[PDB]
């Protein structure tokens, strides 16, 4: 019993993925930065790396190879703004999961930390 399977498994990531994508989708700022026209694929990558990272298939890794997420996010000017604003979509995303305070909070404190570290403009 992980982590991955105590939060929803597979579904409860969709949901956050797709949450916060919507989120990012129409974001003045983030969304331009996303350089697709179309944002499926890069929601699918989030997804499936979300799914991996908590315990669930290792699916992301077989498809892309090691995670490297701050090499990957190297092109990218990640300032404290567009930090915030990724930040402001995540919550939303993660509120609208409505999970058990705990395993909120732990998902919560990833993804806080994460993007935090992510920052990646000397700034
Ligand atoms: C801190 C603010 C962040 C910004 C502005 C940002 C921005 C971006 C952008 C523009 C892309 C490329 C999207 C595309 O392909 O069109 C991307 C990819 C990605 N992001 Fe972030 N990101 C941030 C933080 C994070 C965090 C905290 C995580 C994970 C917890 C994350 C996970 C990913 C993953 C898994 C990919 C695709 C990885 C791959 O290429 O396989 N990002 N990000």
């Amino acid at each position: 019993m992980t982590f991955y399977e105590a939060v929803g498994g597979e579904e409860t990531f969709t949901r956050l993925a797709r949450r916060f994508y919507e989120g990012v989708a129409a974001d003045p700022v983030l969304r331009p930065m996303y350089p697709e026209e179309d944002l499926g694929p890069a929601e699918e990558r989030l997804r499936l790396f979300l799914m991996q990272y908590w315990g669930g298939p290792r699916t992301y890794s077989e498809r892309r190879g090691h995670p490297r997420l701050r090499m990957r996010h190297f092109p990218y000017r990640i300032g404290a703004e567009e930090r915030d604003r990724w930040l402001t979509h995540m919550r939303a995303a993660v509120d609208d999961l409505a999970l058990p305070a705990h395993l909120e909070q732990q998902l919560w404190e990833y993804l806080v930390y994460a993007a935090y570290a992510m920052v990646n403009v000397p700034e």
